[PDB]
């Protein structure tokens, strides 16, 4: 080249390294972001199915110890 | 300079300043997705226990209900 400033060209290459990490760094929040918010609803399942667990169990050991006073 | 290199020198403070923020977006979009793995992983082993725990209370609630049966209850 000749037309622009050595100054110039250096900017410009750090244009286009930028540019290529900036594209970059967006498709990974993107890509982030969808992953986190399918974790999101699968802990939410998970969560109820405890809760569901929980109460099973809980009737369960209740049940247990009154079988075995009403049959011993 | 020229007005030229201040055109470039103007972008590159606009896509440095972004490049930053993304940046730090995506750190903390890790450390959430990373967080959420780990909860997760807890939640399976805790219903992995609850199967176990529920399959050993039914053993338990059958051979009592049978022999409540017996002794006539």
């Amino acid at each position: 080249l000749a037309e622009r400033t050595t100054y110039s060209l250096n900017l410009e290459h750090e244009l286009i390294t930028l540019r290529k990490e900036l594209e970059e760094t967006k498709e990974a929040l993107k890509k982030s972001v969808e992953e986190s918010s399918n974790k999101d609803e699968i802990v939410s399942a998970l969560h109820e199915d405890q809760q569901e667990s929980t109460r099973m169990l809980a009737s369960n050991e209740q049940v247990i110890n009154s079988l075995k006073q009403k049959c011993r």
